[PDB]
């Protein structure tokens, strides 16, 4: 019942300013942070060996495309390795990515490990020493982060404790990250996988969101220095029923605003496996969605906004062009959708169109 | 978790309908639910016997107030012996509400019950049964209901068990309302007893909301088909630190953003012991409040529109005029006040 | 993390007294609070009219029997009826069964209520007006309680919901009782119902007496004023799959040594459907499982104890030895039971 | 409400059985745990550099004590550095350990951390790649392991939050331990510090054990292959009312009776600060209490089974003996008191709580 301000006046304006600026209008994430394992399995796609340089390469394909990003961009989520890494004219990636007026941000988490006595479950490590990495990160150039957890829809998942322990250990990531002046991402993924509906996921995906700002609320997290990357509220994979763009987003909307604070800045939906264009597409419908939404809805695609890109470069120096004009066109497609204003014109590609759906 | 739809839609759809209207655009509340032994003060204060007779007088005074008050007042909550009384030209009291554009509220539940092994502090009763009331209620004319749950602000209080006891008690209240379609108003109110300050009141109110809501959804509550009826964020009685009303309006916006779901269709604020023209002033400063309010900001108010309609009628039946002209007078200021509209003549801080 | 005693030492030593002369060595509890309708089968699966003459009959039949019962009854629970019903000698029901050494229960839980949006599942009611129904109990001859809550297994059940607000307010009621002095037997029973196997039964014996002791300690009730009625550990009433006596009592022993608290002072176990023999020697190799148990472990049987009474009574009046002949060797056979020396005549696997 | 085995029989059986050698009837554990910045301190108070060789020997002065000390010490915790020292003879800690009878111990967090927004509480860190290193220590000979968390009694402390965090973080550890065949030992330590009474202590001991023991259903932890080290309730340093051993054993056993499942093998009370005959006395007067314990109530004595020892050591080889002998008299003295048996001599109400 007593108030033992986890934060100044000072450090909350800090936060809060950074929030707004990475979901600002018409701007968007986004997440290359893949892991080596990750982004290894993307580079074996386009038979290109998985090294540093290509993988440096690749990211700095992304982070200096033309300035036509520049406004549908708000912040670049790097892996520890390409924070530290350095283009061709020798500028730091973390500077690159200010230069053109995008927030950098850093993924912290160490990786989900298995919760014993649960049907698979999970929940994710990395809070040792994340003090003193975030003081650290902040001084090289990082302003916000970027943890994820992984929930399941299953006959007995998620669970009870799955769904505690995963809203806790991410409340805690959140509460050191706003000690050093990082704002972080709480990343509360239910995985696409299974044959359940609409309904069932738009159930789930209230119950974990409940428990996961009860949990912030518990650790005192400022949610104006936060923001939410949860999964829009989609039918399972497998599931036969079939769906509009008008009903995920309805049920996606319907969701938010029954569990997400006011408070919170903003929302940047994650890809989970859609195709470029279904990305787009539904981001689109959930900010066309007739019903009052008091946090900007945008988006923070790792997949979404690479696909087409992947495949233009094919490991090949001499396709770094053809490569960027994919990566720009995502940008602009999701810069319109998170303002409503995007219709697809038909030239999108087959790659953008290709599921992009990893079985888990 | 797996899902076993409490509410259809049709259900639904008749909750926050019934919700919506209470609330609609410039309407707000009058709290006429006193009890017998809860009015009994305030008929002191005027001299005036606590008979049956002269609360139905009193009641209708107040229900029968002239056409003005009827796109001002969204809603009536009325006690028991009053749902069941009629006015001098024998229509049903809530009948004369419903003709006047309002909606009738009942209140449930049975006061408040001590917690065992706490400083003071209380839970309510009232749950047994509560799904049959609900039903003869809403067969009587009501359409919503209200449940009053109180906390205090001390040295160890309000503690972990009161406020989980009393968000869980809310939440169970309100999940056998919605089952006989009828509006729970939930009220989690914290008395603004104490010396406490401005910034340790928004503290506790942040988070005895964050335990009602979660206590909700554990519920399967549906927010759409509610509304929430909390103190505004002020310092406590005692505090010597002055505030404007500027700052009462951010810290109870601010509180409220930080808790309350989008999805919840209105707040409506009970007075707590505010005056009158107090109680207004600060529901106009919360509405004009320069930060996003998701839901409607208006009044639930029992003594902030009654005072001075009780003063003036002091049990005189040739005062009737004079009596409703003032309780007239609080919700016209009131209406215009939940529209930001009244005038009597850096949010990092928070 | 600041303590405000809900209990003098003076009221500590009533409540631990009486619990512990409900359970000492060898002795159980006779449940008689089956409520008009509840007994309503029992009689008329005889032929006999359901009258309060017949229930007073058929009470006092039970009550009265003779002295080989004493030694074996530590506690009778009643139904309200009950306890305002007197002998032909004139002699009031309570003081009956203190005259033979027994301490009078009542129930006072006001049936189950169904939980909205969960699959069939219930919540108990009735602590609407219990602390003042309480001190009228203890003024007309009652020592303790009993509450019941119902949980069921199924494939969603039971569930977090369910779990929780059972076991909330089984320490509401539980807290209640001790502020009137009187003792509360807490009550989760999780039924047989279903095709289940042992261990399932045991897993959520284990996660639901988990949730009520941690309720208990949120709601500051003294343990060593308390008794626990839970359900024994066995296979679901349809499973295919069979298990020895010495499986049940080892399931058993190791869900309340996992889950108990050495303070509770006893634990009386319901037969829940069981035929009064299987009750019996299950009770019997509870006792004799080789494991240490801090609790006295004994009954708290309605069924088990009145089954052959009941039929050997038949509603005739000249059968009235016959019948308490019945009762009578139920209650030596779980008597001895309560020792582990009743006689018809590998552990981390669980 | 669905079961999905955490461990099979076998895994329980094997963390039941080294749960209940070390707490064996007599038999207690030496925490000798102490971190390079801990045992630093130990070190000056002597006057003696704090290096490597000089912890080893100084640990191997322990480890190496004559056989009196076998039927007294069931289990000794070590520091990462200790478990794979080497006595002078070439053999490996860990085996000079079992050699004698005990069991080998790992303390694994990795120290406490603040917990934002509260009145200087505290969580504990430890868990990232902890799977990994349980399962290194166990093929290296340690077969349980230990995790402090730090809780205070002060104006608004423990908090709700730190209440929860702590038991969920040693729910956590716990979980993770027993998936790798190490029993945890379960220590959430009420601070003495400060002017609260016995009952006040008594009332927060009652309250964080019970979260702990939801905590650890929740995770599904295997009670039987636990053990639980908390502080005895005593009143705090600065309380100005004075106690009896028998009410601080009435106070210890009476919140215990009230919260910890009698599945729960063992409690290893820690000393807390207090002298090393203070700490036998308390612990003696805990096993006389006149109430039935369902569990081993012994000891896991860090300072008081070593103040003696490191005294007359003083950072001196021809101390050696010396020293030893000091060690050795507190393990005679705590073994014959978790048996109740303890006297100045030698091996020679209830409700109210």
């Amino acid at each position: 019942p007593h108030s033992h301000p986890a934060l100044t006046p000072e450090q909350k304006k800090e936060l809060s300013d950074i929030a707004h600026r990475i979901v600002a209008p018409g701007k968007g994430i986004l997440a290359a942070s893949e892991s080596t394992g990750s982004i290894a399995k993307r580079l074996q796609s386009i038979g290109t060996e998985n090294t540093e340089e290509n993988r440096r390469f690749y990211r700095q394909l992304l982070l200096t495309a033309d300035d036509r990003v520049n406004p549908c961009i708000g912040g670049v989520i790097l892996f520890h390795e390409t924070l530290y890494q350095k283009a061709d004219d020798g500028r730091p990636f973390p500077q690159v990515i200010k230069s053109k007026g995008g927030v950098v941000g850093i993924k912290v988490d160490k990786g989900v490990v298995p919760l014993a006595g649960t049907n698979g479950e999970t929940t994710t490590q990395g809070l040792d020493g994340l003090s003193e990495r975030c003081a650290q990160y902040k001084k090289d150039g990082a302003d916000f982060a970027k943890w994820r957890c992984v929930l399941k829809i299953g006959e007995h998942t998620p669970s009870a404790l799955a769904i505690m322990e995963n809203a806790n250990v991410l409340a805690r990531y959140a509460s050191i990250c706003q000690q050093n002046g990082i704002v972080p991402i709480v990343e509360p993924e239910i995985l696409p996988d299974g044959d359940h509906d609409l309904k069932r996921c738009q159930y789930v995906t209230e119950k974990v969101l409940a428990a996961v700002y009860k949990a912030l609320s518990d650790h005192h997290i400022y949610l104006e220095g936060t923001l939410l990357k949860p999964n829009m509220v989609t039918p399972g994979h497998a599931c036969t029923q079939k769906y509009s763009h008008e009903e995920i987003a309805m049920a996606t909307v319907t969701a938010l605003r029954r569990t997400v604070p006011p408070a919170v800045t903003g929302v940047t939906f994650l890809s989970g496996g859609q195709s470029e264009e279904e990305a787009s597409i539904n981001l689109n419908a959930i900010n066309k969605c007739p019903l009052l939404k008091p946090w900007a809805l945008t988006f923070s695609y790792g997949r979404a906004l690479q696909a087409s890109a992947l495949k233009a470069w094919g490991g090949k120096k001499e396709n770094l062009k053809a490569a960027q004009e994919e990566y720009v066109k995502r940008a602009l497609a999701n810069s319109l959708a998170c303002q409503g204003k995007y219709t697809p014109s038909g030239q999108a590609g087959a790659a953008a169109s290709e599921s992009l759906f990893i079985s888990n």
